[PDB]
């Protein structure tokens, strides 16, 4: 149930095995240079999300993702995760 | 400690007291139509942030907001915290 924040890509390759070692409960966010990992294979049982808007900001096509693309709105839905007393 | 999310415009009465009765140790995020709370006279001891990218997307200006705005990058860092143990 760990939060994995990736804001690194290719210039930093250690996040790939972080993603590998991530658990089913854990959350993986690809932001900034993390969009490069959306083109990777990535052996992960965790919940992987790449920022769709930032992905587009980096100049990449949404078709060209191996991972799920979400917007900041859905990032807050991730931020919620469950339900709590938020609503 | 508590993660407080608001994203139901002003149509959700419970949003007010979530902010209102928050602790000075908690985090409060305004997202989507929740940005309307960023314009009012909300008084909370918690860390209150409205999403800048989303707020500007509403057609408003940074100057319009009363509370601090964070960007997609800063939102990721919010969820990190400050200490970043992601090495």
């Amino acid at each position: 149930m760990a939060l994995v924040l990736v804001k690194y890509g290719t210039d930093h390759p250690v996040e790939k095995l972080k993603i590998r070692s991530a658990k089913a409960e854990d959350k993986i966010v690809l932001i900034q240079n993390g969009v490069f990992w959306a083109l990777e294979e990535l052996e992960t049982p965790a919940k992987v999300y790449a920022i769709k808007d930032d992905f587009l900001a980096r100049g990449y096509s949404e078709e060209d993702s191996k991972v799920p693309l979400i917007t900041y709105s859905e990032f807050i839905d991730l931020l919620e995760g469950e339900e709590k007393f938020i609503g």
